[PDB]
């Protein structure tokens, strides 16, 4: 598990600001990495499609009561809330898809929001990370591509 390891230590660590106000992922099946969020903002939120990543996350997510679960028919239908933070993890399925999540995260965004975004590599991860790269217009600040997986931090 080394490397699973080490692709959150540096996500993590890819993080410019100490604190968020909001962090939100479109997805709860990421359940280490929301732990590890948790103790970087004032509000979690995740939302998802499938019921059972959503009682998961209800669960890993109990001893942590800023850390908030939502659940959607649809992957476009993101809830209420301004967020400074919102991250990108699991590969959705062409490139339509894509460009609806990039704009609910567009319209979500604080003023000041970055975005971070991390995939592994088995549309691919590679086109997933250039559409957010051409879509966004925001400074990409961190940027680290490697065989196994890629990442990268936009801000404002």
């Amino acid at each position: 598990r080394w490397y699973e390891r080490r692709k959150r230590a540096l996500t993590l660590a890819a993080l410019p600001r100490e604190r968020y106000r909001a962090i939100f992922e479109p997805g709860c099946a990421n359940g280490e990495l929301s732990a590890d969020l948790a103790e970087r903002c004032d509000m979690l939120v995740c939302c998802d499609t499938s019921t059972q990543a959503v009682e998961l996350a209800r669960q890993r997510l109990a001893d942590v009561p800023h850390a908030r679960v939502v659940q959607a028919r649809l992957p476009h239908q993101w809830p209420a809330g301004q967020f400074d933070l919102i991250v990108f993890s699991e590969l959705y399925l062409d490139a339509a898809d894509l460009h609806r999540l990039i704009d609910c995260a567009l319209a979500a965004l604080s003023p000041d929001g970055q975005l971070l975004a991390c995939h592994w590599r088995p549309l691919n991860a590679q086109a997933v990370h250039a559409i957010l790269a051409e879509r966004l217009s925001m400074h990409r600040l961190f940027s680290h591509h490697e065989q196994d997986f890629l990442l990268d931090l936009w801000s404002r």
